[PDB]
């Protein structure tokens, strides 16, 4: 026996729930015991996971707003941190094409292992930690806080309430700041911009939310829960036994047993209110990149929770210019900040960075072999006065790092990496 | 029991030996009987290895050279095959980097677990598939072969004969095409261009060498196996025992109990003819892109082995425009392919192409948000001319080929996902 | 391009679903040119898969009957197969206990990650090959087929109908020969001995069963599909919409929604009759070990399907001898045979064997150090009469076969491991 | 940025090194301020792992001494503490035949991928949680400790000290309390009592032990180190550099280079030596179960550390009554204890217990079918007078932990797993 890891009483936990401001508007509808009673003897430290949220909902607060690009590499969300920004967003959307333990390309539908995000969140945060490692032994400072808080995906919860709880307590196992649960049938989950779309009753996406909550206390880490509704598109719900649900269910029936509801932000708006005191965001997928839209939810949302910070998803779904023009494009992310979207981010930004610069890497090598690879170190070397420090990819990936943990072991070792190396001769 | 999967009998196997050209100038120091001794009596059939090391063989012979980039995740090998390269080449480099089974961002220096380049031959086969899947029901016939052959990094094996032999069968159980293993100790790898490399005895990496073909052998396909050489760069090797390696021992010793020795293109020679007879591709890393060092290592190799195929290394390890000029650079490829390299690639080319890319764009959505990111996808359009099709990135993961699956199963599911998708709205 | 892996046109498919015996009671509701329509250009060979399902397959025709115990880790089937045994079953209440990726301990209610049960299957054939592999070397033909076929858990199929279809697909590439599904509410699944089970409508299963058959038609190989019902036991159905079920809703409804239905035979028999088109074999879960109950099904639903083959869960759920007294335990499984189950199995047989073997091992070592364990050694000895090969753990691993693969490769090598072992000299 | 997970000054540290008896003979050949240099900014607690370490120390102070057995699956180790033991010991040689990551049955020769063990101390101490959590919920105090510490195969590191390192780092990750490591060349590694074993310098291993320690206190926790040598019979060595090894060395060669080397009890008291000031416990490895080889080892090494604990491998690759009669098997343990080996451990019992009960319960079901499994279920309800707990399997793998999570989330729920389960009417 040890006192390492010794749960909290419960008289301890009410009590932070009471007096800290992180729980102001946090409804919980189970108790402090019901927490302990499922703690068993020792309580693992979750650290990354701890310090994220606590950042996390700092940077919410202290910033006009925080917004993120989805990373589905530890290489992408290190390259995000060096290039100022201050939050990574990790998209299911993503695993799902291309970094899913499964190892096939999906589409959004919910078909990977439920721990794939959980293994992508502790990637990124292992890569994170070796820039930050990388950054103290050679006295950069370029950079406040490498290790960005983690929002990631946690889909329909791959099942019940159950499943929810698992994949919650594996996002965080990994060190996340924050997951979102959507209002969708797990098995025939859907990306927001796809179509068929089957929503659940409104209390069993509470049940979810719930569930989400309880496994963060169990953890003792206070993650940042996030609630997003597809109502604005989704056409089926899967019964009509809650009430708030029945004003749009139009009795129609599909073979599966579904049934039609009428779409849109009104009931985006219903659904929006259901959630709020069980979310710390809440965020409703659109159709387009409307402003005025995105303002109409917002109103009518703080219209009832004046303080309910919101979520939006700038995807890459959109055909942005068809809708949209520069000016209007220019100023979207700053226009919502000011309605309350305080967590903005564009769920695909990695898949398309990686596939264009890829394709256009590629072709010109097709054409002119070396001159196209050439053309890109170039465009790399004229970068580092931008910040960027990958051209020196040795160090980058932390050769000095190793060359220290080496010597330490064994000052003399005659095999050391950096020294002789072409980086330090060529670059 | 049943007659599948019934292995081959020894005369059959040394038939093939005897009268396919493959084997022309292949030899094996063990015999057609020591091969089925080791298959029990089911030999699983690997379609992929099999057609890709056919296919990869071919072009080498067929084409004026066969060239490749490196890949780290499937999606950059569909990228490479759709803007017409023909090969791709498995960096361990970046597999150490960002895509290995450990999690973390290693230097290259085989610190990852030994079966991460493998799982990631499986996973480029999977994405190179799902593409292949889709061109068929999108009636798509710009790309000829999807499943392009995989060159991949064997490194130094992981350790000794046993344990090169178990990762040349996970590579072809993943359905590798061509392998490469250097003459390195195991365990103080580098990367060719990183400093502290120690050479192992001309005859253990002649062991290495065999032992990549047994597993080949028992595992019933004809893989591409390529000799890489180190000693260009190397001053040090593990024992003196080997009378070929003698000749560059200068007798100093370091604490360790490693061996000075000479090095330079005269050692580099001296292992590339001793390799010969046990390598289908030789090749030997340089400090510099240099056209004349590698016409003398050519010149020398073909001197007394008339059609061996040399395999060239264009690292981005290398400052290309601080060596050559724009000229020799536009014609060092195909210089290199008249002097009897056959297969070229660029190792890093995926982590610079993925870095720089997330850092390009995060940097100016870091200043101007949704501008920068509208910028990419405005290229993205622009690419389609050339053939780019991932700016529609629900049919580029498949969504339409789960639909096709989705309405076989039931042709009325109401759940489909592109009919009603904003990209079938919107692009 | 290359011709290996071209699939097979749909007039050959058409003509083997038409003239092979093996599709004789098979209903496809979709054609073989659609199946084509998903093959891509290339389609992996799956050996294992294919041998596997085909002596599955003549077995059951051949045996009286095909018994099984579950295996939750290679060495577990090794010995199953040693023993005699002429088949593994794979469960995947083991799986979520003590053998899943997430690598938690869990209830039987799909909570873990949904490639687990593959990994197992992949993991059985390793270990069954590597046993096949060391009796060639040994001159061993104590086993006719080391490659028993693997019959596995599909459980619920982890979602929709695509969560199914990737399942099965999984499932063969890594060599299973059969595989089952039952008809519950996958977010809700639970072990068939559990209580709070939720059945979905009988199309909705039949849609399973329609996606798992189509996988395997897509990957080539005759999987045989099982159908298994869990209407004896579950009160509760998702949905009231298919009229075969509603003969057995009652109209009252639970908060989430469900709909309670009448449990018993009556509904497991006329599932199993809707089930058959559909499945090669049907199973429905029991609640006690009852050999009436069990006649009063089976004549039931071969009174419509003759030819239809069952299967039988001798569950160690059930307290067998406060049901039945030895006469009737002793010749349970034979009088089941008779009445038409040609798959029986003991689910959990595992997991028991091995929590049982090591508290008793364990409670023996704590009170009386070595003496406990020689016990155990001299036991092993002792069934060494019986054809138990273990107690020289050395061999039975593989020391051998590497040896072997070691002096294939370099006859003199100094490092081979079973010369100088004490298993040598002391066993 | 945040106070969470802040490193400790190198000051802090050098005073807990100077004043915690903890590392009272503890060598450090680098500063605290090298440690500093190599955690960046954030330090993750490894709650686990500093249980385990600190516990386990205790005990090895506080017992007579600390006995374990080998557990390969979560549940073993589970049944071990059920069943009264108070430490676990993880073999590397289970793990390579049943358990590792590359899904293979291996010998023990270092063949499966390095990050095998620590992803097998995961799953130990997960399910030992999970019992943890289900003792707290059904109010036993049957176990005062169910995180009993783990001591896991570190086997050669699988390559250099950075391997090491990394692989001591990923197994505190996971939470060991202690890890071995011993002097063979990783690329040869054997199981001890294999033939074909090669020695690495006397200084090499006290490499090798530094970097464990390193790693250690880079994850700020207190790892038992333990050092075992592989002298006694090991007539290989890969160099002649050190001095201390020189006196064996008799000049003879082999063809890959290897140095002849006299073996026996003499070059392993020599070798314990110089590894004492870097070992928490010494092990050398023996050919067989002799007292008094025991005795002449450990006096000749506490003559100059008197307080230096010592490890025992009772192993399973020896046959036991061959060498010794009952009376002495009996006092086996005991007897080492008083001589200063608090650690003893039979590496493969989980092996032998798992196989030999399955070959009997599969022998006996061959033959006698339910009436073989009914003899194992008695067993069981037999066993617990004892304390065994698994004939109820549902609430042993969580069935009750996960209800109770269920109702907390929703105390309405009609899904809840226990209630009419067949273990709750039958059990
Ligand atoms: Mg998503
Ligand atoms: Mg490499
Ligand atoms: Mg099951
Ligand atoms: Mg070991």
């Amino acid at each position: 026996a040890s006192v390492v890891g010794t749960p909290k009483s419960a008289e301890q936990i009410q009590q932070e729930w009471d007096t800290n401001p992180r729980w102001k508007d946090v409804t919980r509808t189970y108790s402090a015991e019901d927490v302990v009673a499922l703690q068993g003897s020792v309580v693992e430290e979750h650290t990354l996971a701890r310090r994220g949220a606590e950042v996390l909902w700092e940077q919410l607060h202290d910033l006009e707003w925080v917004n993120a690009l989805g990373a589905l590499t530890g290489n992408m969300a290190v390259q995000q941190v060096r290039a100022g920004l201050k939050a990574i967003y990790l998209s299911g959307w993503q695993v799902a094409g291309d970094a899913n333990l499964s190892g096939h390309t999906y589409p959004d539908q919910s078909l990977y292992p439920a721990n794939s995000v959980p293994q992508v969140v502790r990637r990124i945060n292992n890569a994170l930690q070796r820039a930050d490692q990388i950054a103290k032994i050679e006295g950069d400072t370029s950079v406040e806080n490498w290790l960005a808080p983690i929002v990631a995906d946690g889909e329909a919860g791959f099942g019940g309430a159950l499943n929810v709880y698992e994949l919650q307590k594996a996002l965080i196992a990994a060190g996340v700041a924050g997951s979102h649960w959507e209002d969708q049938l797990a098995s025939e989950k859907k990306c927001g911009h796809l179509g068929g779309k089957v929503l659940i009753p409104t209390q069993q996406h509470i049940r979810t939310l719930t569930s989400a909550r309880l496994a963060a206390d169990v953890a003792d880490v206070p993650t940042v829960v996030i609630a997003r509704t597809d109502a604005e598109a989704a056409t089926l719900i899967t019964s009509d036994v809650d009430e708030r649900d029945q004003p749009f269910i139009t009795g129609e029936r599909t073979r599966e047993g579904f049934y039609r509801t009428k779409n849109g932000i009104e009931p985006c708006i219903a659904r929006a209110k259901a959630y709020a005191p069980f979310a710390d965001l809440i965020w409703m997928e659109t159709g387009t990149p409307d402003l005025e839209a995105a303002r109409q939810f917002s109103e009518a949302v703080k219209a009832e929770y004046p303080d309910q910070m919101l979520a939006y998803n700038c995807s890459p779904s959109f055909n942005w210019k068809k809708h949209l023009d520069d000016a209007t494009i220019a100023k979207f992310q700053k226009e919502l900040a000011a309605m309350g979207f305080k967590f903005q981010f564009i769920t695909l930004a990695g898949f398309h960075a990686l596939n264009y610069s890829m394709f256009d890497l590629a072709y010109g090598y097709a054409q002119n072999q070396m001159s196209a690879y050439v053309e890109l170190q170039e465009r790399e070397f004229a970068a580092e006065e931008r910040g960027y420090t990958a051209t020196k990819h040795q160090r980058e990936v932390g050769a000095g790092y190793f060359d220290r943990i080496a010597t330490t072991v064994d000052p003399n070792s005659s095999t050391t990496a950096l020294t002789g190396s072409t980086e330090e001769g060529q670059f």
